[PDB]
């Protein structure tokens, strides 16, 4: 079938790294760092990269086994993939699917087993987020259960973030600060020197806002592109599928942006932090080469 | 174009009345009362019923401004819809989109605002479940501000559910004992006699659950489903499209089931509850009227 993407506004659709709203969209040249986000890739092809998950609503949710009973308000969870499976750290992957994929001082959870006395809340604090190691501790957990071997599914429902610069910079997964055994999905740098990466932001719940307030996480595809690729079978026919912006109500062409086959969007002529109208649709014109240049914003 | 459905397993998609992976697939004939659910609802046209949000992330978010500063862990929130409009009190909607339509001891929930010491929690209270009245009082808040006049945005995350039959029963919106002054989308009902409604059910996080400790919320279509329907231009061609439910692995064919127009799966001869595998797909088969008598499951 003929390349698409589904006709939402940008505001009618969700972000692929924190289960909210979109509710920015900017290009920023000044960023300090690529990023190399391990959520919300996908390859125009339908191939999910990194700890993508094929199930949107498995991000930031989690699944496990307690591997002794609660004392202390301490929970060590034994974890699991979405489908139930146990997850295999020699597998390479730096974590479940869905799991949270930047440096946070706190992230905070709700989770609950099939027995009375398990729903409870707690967090998993920086040092022990060490999800590659095959397990997770948890922390100030105030439920009273459960007991050894019980199964436990939760969500990750804000983080503690004195820092808003940390989404764009990954955890230490496996407890150190070398990766190099990990299977990651590579940084994200467009292809053009003067192209810039186009995010698609939304705003998660945090606390350690004292320094300064605004909580801003971004990411490369709306979940529904996502799905829309796994739901279709398309055949990359270029190096980047050149789509253009467009305000369906007021007509206004706004910009037109180059999608890089391996999942992610550019534009062009932008030189400070930029953002851009919410209610316009993203529409596919055609194929082009890496080298195809954009109009400037 | 012609008519279909994602090509996803039913445990790869997500609950369109509580935000988590479908996890039950399930047929009950003997419930009583017909589900007048209000989220979750779209015809095959792709129009929305009841308060079921366009954005598939705005179900159990909420946005509004603080009408008091905060004191004696009290917020009270006059409601915004999604879109940051007014909520207008006086049009008869039940609640803005995406809020939870069920009944419930109490609605947990986090919120922050664009300005530090605004992160916290609470929780609203059946009492103060009246969101037609254009606003919520939350309680048990433990966040020192916000002062008055303030945005929050929030999530409600989980809930205190002493008995699981109140998933299918309507909150009184608006205070006043079920007045019938509401807006609200009508019974799902199947329409022939030997039919039962099939049920697409997910686990959310409860307490109150040391008596009965099994929570499943069900909703009519995958919320997959409903993006689906809103990014085609459908046209029913019959009042049902009946569909194949296939394991796509090994080939078996599960059942056939009939899709009705106003967006609801039945099946027939079912006289006990009765669940169903979860890695099936289901596919399109043709448009046949509402007589048309399904094979027994």
């Amino acid at each position: 079938e003929p390349f698409s993407l589904p006709n939402l506004q940008t505001d009618e659709m969700s972000s692929s790294r924190w289960p909210n709203p979109l509710a920015t969209l900017f290009a920023d040249p000044n960023v300090a760092v690529a990023p190399q986000w391990q959520n919300g890739r996908c390859t125009l092809e339908g191939e999910l990269l990194g700890t993508t998950p094929r199930n949107a609503s498995w991000l930031n949710r989690f699944r496990g086994v307690s591997t002794a009973a609660v004392a202390n308000q301490v929970l060590h969870l034994t974890l699991y993939e979405p489908d139930g499976s146990v997850f295999n750290p020699l597998s390479g992957a730096p974590a479940p699917e869905g799991f949270p994929d930047f440096t946070a001082q706190e992230y905070h959870l709700r989770a609950a087993g099939k027995v009375a006395n398990t729903t409870g809340g707690g967090e998993i604090k920086s040092t022990d987020y060490t999800p590659a190691l095959g397990g997770v501790k948890i922390t100030a957990w105030d439920a009273t259960g459960p007991s050894a071997g019980v199964e436990m599914t939760g969500q990750i429902e804000s983080i503690g973030m004195e820092n808003n610069t940390d989404f764009d910079v990954l955890p230490d997964y496996n407890g150190s600060a070398f990766d190099g055994s990990l299977n990651l999905a590579p940084p994200i740098v467009p292809l053009l020197p003067g192209e810039t990466l186009l995010r698609f932001g939304t705003v998660p719940i945090t606390t350690r806002r004292q320094s300064d307030p605004i909580r801003i996480i971004s990411c490369a595809l709306p979940q529904e592109w996502i799905t829309w690729f796994l739901t279709h079978n398309f055949t990359a026919l270029g190096d980047a599928a050149l789509l253009r912006y467009r305000n369906q109500a007021t007509g206004q062409l706004l910009f037109e942006c180059k999608l890089y086959r391996s999942g992610f969007v550019v534009v062009n002529g932008v030189n400070v932090r930029t953002e851009f109208p919410m209610s316009g649709v993203f529409e596919f014109v055609s194929w082009v080469p890496n080298f195809f240049q954009l109009a400037p914003v």
